[PDB]
């Protein structure tokens, strides 16, 4: 593929996709005067670059397949310490700080498989300096027996804004009437392909890959 | 920081004056050249290793950068924490191309030497480096005020050296090798990011991942 | 099966099994003048009453079978923190203190299934106050791929005394010409039936059930 | 502490003057008697619960027994740490026998009350106590110079009370109930062990497990 010297032109150089880009400050401004409310965040590639653990999981539990994601031992390790090697995202630092400034209730809603113990809530509160009153234990959402879905949890907790990188984060928000705001998945994530951020006409946060 | 800073089309089209290259263009520039020794930095060149460096910082020096001079950290980093390091696609392509050429592959890292190391095995395994092309990782260390890599480039007759940092490129310059820059990922915990192209060197496109 | 009122007689009351009972002091006296040597301990029901974790494992993973002992999640949990609920044995405190007095090297050799990480070595060193120079990482012995057997390890480490509660601990010692010394398995252990301590003519430590 | 203390056959045959009984004997003594309320202590009576207490001591007060007055400990102990508690065989036999009689089964524990508790669920589950025979655990607490259980035994009209500690037996004595002692296991972390039989009460044989 690729010609050796493909070149370019200035129309291509300056070309922008029609996406509603926003900054943290602009989101904050859009909420000016609104009292404390509930908001939520996806975890993986939204607030934590957790590919280090998923990568190690792939290699360890299914080097020749994709079954690690349904492997209960993987989930034990991933939810009880491998996030010490996850890299918090600066965009999430700024968003979480902004929502703490607002006095908002902060929820983390994940599609990770649940384990009876998890240290992810502690990692999140500690790394993002989340006070107790704003912090809530991580919600493991899904379809399994005993679970409620992501959208059901958004309704139950009256979450008004949901931040995430995956198309299903945005559509979960859409489905319940919440404001879904997209964060860019880092290009060195092992979760591929990358989503088409902005493809629902949703806001996308600038520079949110790191 | 304005709330609404805006932009303009001069800024949108603006290019820094960088000699961008692709792996294919590098390979083309070597057509007909017989096998040679080539070298690679490790951290943010072939591995996204910030997971272990970040863990190390929190564990060994949460308030300082002392961890980087700490042998207890280096033992961890060099004997298993690279299981969390993520191979870069650019390095897969470069190493495949140079192996296909019959080149000798060397790794010259600023990491400090330890009593044992499993990094050489991690690299040969993950990048599918044939035993004949593979060489044990060279742990050159890092001392303020000196390029600790230059001598090793001389020792191994390395003709092209790939790296993300300024000292990788200037080590190449020092010995008259061809220094080629890889972009450090923006989610690296080694900040600030270097200015790729700062010495007029070639910089590989799309090399952050 | 028993009569409602079985009664007894004084021959039965005074009856003793022909067992070579020893105390920690007697063992120490038997080694007097001998320079530092390697000694080894089994873990379960020898130095730790670990039935709490094994019991939780059985209820959790196989209420109606022994499959929990092959369950990889059980072993992850049992070897990486469930021994916080294991009760150190007083006999092992006294034995380990005695071997540290002698300057002996101390080894723990276990047939627990191996996991990539384990916190058992730390729990043992911490609870039994074992100095660094005497302590050695727990050896997971068995016949899984890559492993060597208990007896092979006693030979490799030149272990001269091996303490344990199970028949296989004593015969491992006998097979390599080491001195195998029996600890009583507590009657509330979930590992049943209880072994016949003394069935090989070996020394059995008094009061060693706790 | 002689190296070689020795023994003699008077010592070998010596018996403490204890009214030992079996579950079968207790059952026989109740034959034909209508359903009644009976009660059990929990700790070292029906559950070997030292795993949670030992974990608590280490977590909350490694130097003292201050953790026993710590409501943060009680929350942990009463809402999941009994997953590590080992049901006693004597209690299986006694509870089965009393359920078979149609008796009401109460648990009166010295543990402190908490906001929530899953101990009742653990007991009904482990001992297969039918819903009709089960009653929610009574958390009587423990205060110096008080028998906190006596009034509960009277309140619930408990006619036989099983327990390992002196307060279990004297609580029965206080209200005219039949107090029956179970042996505390020698590997309990609650020491010293009680003198079973110290009030002339029945003591169940082989009841340490
Ligand atoms: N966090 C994750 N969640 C779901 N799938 C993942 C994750 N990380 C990696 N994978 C998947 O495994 C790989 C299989 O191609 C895909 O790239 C996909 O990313
Ligand atoms: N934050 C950091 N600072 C310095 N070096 C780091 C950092 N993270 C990873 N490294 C790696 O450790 C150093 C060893 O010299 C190399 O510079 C390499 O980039
Ligand atoms: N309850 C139990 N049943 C069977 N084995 C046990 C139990 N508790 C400890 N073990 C033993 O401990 C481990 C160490 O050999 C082995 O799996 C062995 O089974
Ligand atoms: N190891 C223990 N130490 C003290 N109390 C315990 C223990 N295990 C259970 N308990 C219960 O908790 C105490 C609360 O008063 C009672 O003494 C009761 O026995
Ligand atoms: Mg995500
Ligand atoms: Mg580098
Ligand atoms: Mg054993
Ligand atoms: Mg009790």
């Amino acid at each position: 593929p690729s010609p050796l010297n493909p070149g370019t032109n200035v129309a291509r150089l300056a070309e922008q996709a029609p996406i509603h880009w926003v900054s943290v400050a602009q989101i904050e401004n859009s909420l000016a005067g609104r009292p404390p409310m509930a908001v939520g965040f996806d975890i993986d590639d939204t607030v934590l670059f957790s590919s280090p653990g998923f990568w190690r999981g792939k290699k360890t539990f299914s080097p020749e397949s994709e079954d690690y994601l349904k492997n209960p031992v993987f989930w034990e390790k991933m939810n009880n310490g491998w996030d010490e090697f996850s890299i918090p995202k600066e965009v999430a630092r700024q968003l979480i700080d902004m929502h703490v400034r607002r006095g908002d209730a902060i929820f983390f809603v994940t599609g990770r498989s649940p384990t009876k113990t998890e240290t992810v809530s502690k990692t999140l509160a500690d790394n993002f300096h989340i006070p107790a009153t704003n912090m809530n234990p991580v919600i493991f959402a899904g379809d399994k027996p005993g679970q409620n879905t992501k959208s059901q949890w958004l309704q139950d907790k009256n979450i008004r804004i949901f931040y995430g990188d995956s198309d299903n984060d945005i559509t979960a928000a859409r489905d319940v009437g919440a404001r879904g705001i997209r964060i860019l998945r880092a290009s060195n994530s092992t979760y591929k392909p990358l989503p088409q951020a902005g493809a629902f006409g949703e806001e996308v946060i600038v520079n949110s890959e790191y």
